[PDB]
């Protein structure tokens, strides 16, 4: 059939459905009237994470039969609407893994040293040395909620500066954990231990507000947390009031449970670092991810 | 032997070390000239930091003074020239800061490769700009080292646990004892073609001030990425500059700056360099170590 790139793409995406025999139209940043108009003439949809494919979508896109996400999760996918309808939902759950981890890394490596806002400082044509004394993470504990693809990842390159690497998953065996120097305990025992906490779960009912008021409670006065997995799972509201109190010392933010965020309150905060979730924006990523969303468009047959 | 100045500000241990040891021991800072050289009028000893600075004026008005330490590495803030030819020891902290300044450079290679520090500036501009701060991942690339001593190695061995290729030259330490600390040495021209990233950590000698400059920069890849969080000057300002403009170098970071604070401000300000006011040693493990450190060696002297 023919499918509609509707979001920006590596190239290679294209190259595979067309090496495969498809149709391709790729055209970024459609309005939802003009999105629905293209897709008419289309079986299959591929997006990254602007094109909203909401249920009303859907169902004026009555000849679509698959839609690609290049990406992980469905969080432009009403995969609600989709199922009801006949409609196949694909994503790329490893393509973007490693980029994640190291924006992860350096997340920490800034909430330590301040980088970003001694930028700043400096381009106001500050020079702020007391202002910007920071913390050595040699010796540091880092606490890892989530060990699958991208907190494993996250520990060893951690463990490379001298971090005691602590963690949570609740699949993942005592003994796998161990092979990549990750020590699980219960969450519990976590929080009183860590100087830094990273978190890489999905998103669910049991992960939201993994990070909350209480959690928060339990943790080492000056805590500094990194969210690079989904918003929400570090509760925003909970996260301010932490740093208003001190409780926590600074955030890292690659994510948000709106996006882009209409509360500005925690991107604000002086100690807040932010992106607009660039976890897979690199070049190697976004080729790995189009290879990978292409691959499953031409492997039904 | 008996009395020291301390005229910065240091971590507390410095002064009970000095004071363990059975010395006089005075913290003033923000001294003037005047100033200084009336307290140091009963002193033999005196500690800085960076901020004062231990001029021939100083070192010719100081009549007691026969030590000077420095709670940093080099020499920048004293003249050890003029306190060579008076017969004043000066003793620094060459092992305290490593660490500190090794994570703070892979903080800025992390910070180049992501544009962290820009991405922060638009979203608290209140914008989501995605497609501007695409980045590049760092496993696979190439890392070249220039000084391969205490940071160096440092430098290399956490890089390495991200996958990156770490290669560099250093005129001192062999290609099979850099080779034990993952580091493959390979003669200057032969790195510069190969470099996705290059990071300097020498001292500032002639053999290394403009290390790399107009020539070197277009003997790299076109994109290449510089950090210089060793001492201004090692890396040409205005060759930096230029390459940035042509787009030779895609950024830099920059922790030092041969004018500190900096008058020409045509490197902060351009998009692509990241920037610090010079925070490598900046950390309160680093400052204890090193305010510890020379107050130790203050004491062995006695
Ligand atoms: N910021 C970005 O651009 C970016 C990029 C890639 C992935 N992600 C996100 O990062 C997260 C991790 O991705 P991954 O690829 O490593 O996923 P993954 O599925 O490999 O691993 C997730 C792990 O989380 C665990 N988990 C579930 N509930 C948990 C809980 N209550 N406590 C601790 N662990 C729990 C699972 O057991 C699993 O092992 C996801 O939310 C993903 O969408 C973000
Ligand atoms: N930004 C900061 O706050 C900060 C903090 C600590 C140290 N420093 C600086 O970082 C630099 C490195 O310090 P270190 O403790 O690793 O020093 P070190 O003495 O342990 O190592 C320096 C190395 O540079 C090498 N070298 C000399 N000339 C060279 C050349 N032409 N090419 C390649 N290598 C050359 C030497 O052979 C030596 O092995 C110094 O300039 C130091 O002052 C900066």
């Amino acid at each position: 059939r023919k499918v509609l790139i509707s979001d920006s793409l590596d190239p290679c995406c294209r190259k595979i459905l067309q090496d495969g025999g498809l149709q391709v139209v790729e055209k970024q940043n459609l309005s939802k009237e003009e999105l629905i108009a293209e897709l008419q003439d289309c079986e299959g949809l591929i997006v990254r994470s602007a094109t909203k494919v909401t249920a009303d979508v859907i169902n004026a896109a009555e000849k679509l039969q698959v839609v690609g996400r290049a990406g992980t999760g469905v969080d432009n996918v009403d995969l609600e609407a989709a199922t009801r309808k006949g409609i196949l939902v694909m994503n790329t759950p490893n393509g973007n893994s490693l980029s994640a981890a190291e924006l992860t890394c350096g997340m920490i490596m800034c909430l330590a040293r301040q980088i970003p806002q001694a930028t700043a400082s400096m381009k106001d044509g500050k020079w702020e040395r007391k202002k910007f004394m920071g913390t050595e993470l040699n010796g540091k504990t880092l606490g890892i909620l989530g060990l699958g693809r991208i907190g494993r990842e996250v520990a060893t390159r951690m463990q490379s500066f001298g971090m005691k690497t602590i963690g949570y998953d609740p699949i993942i065996s005592p003994e796998v954990s161990a092979s990549f120097g990750v020590q699980q305990l219960p969450l519990e025992e976590i929080w009183p231990l860590c100087d830094f906490i990273t978190v890489h779960t999905p998103l669910l009912p049991s992960t939201t507000g993994l990070l909350n008021d209480n959690t928060f409670a339990q943790c080492k006065k000056g805590v500094r947390v990194v969210n690079c997995a989904r918003g929400g799972i570090v509760d925003e509201g909970a996260l301010l009031r932490a740093l208003q109190s001190g409780q926590c010392a600074g955030a890292a933010l690659d994510v948000f449970t709106e996006e882009p965020p209409r509360d500005r309150a925690l991107v604000d905060h002086e100690n807040v670092i932010s992106c607009p979730h660039l976890g897979a924006s690199t070049k190697e990523a976004q080729s790995r991810c189009g290879e990978e969303i292409a691959v499953q468009f031409v492997d039904m047959v």
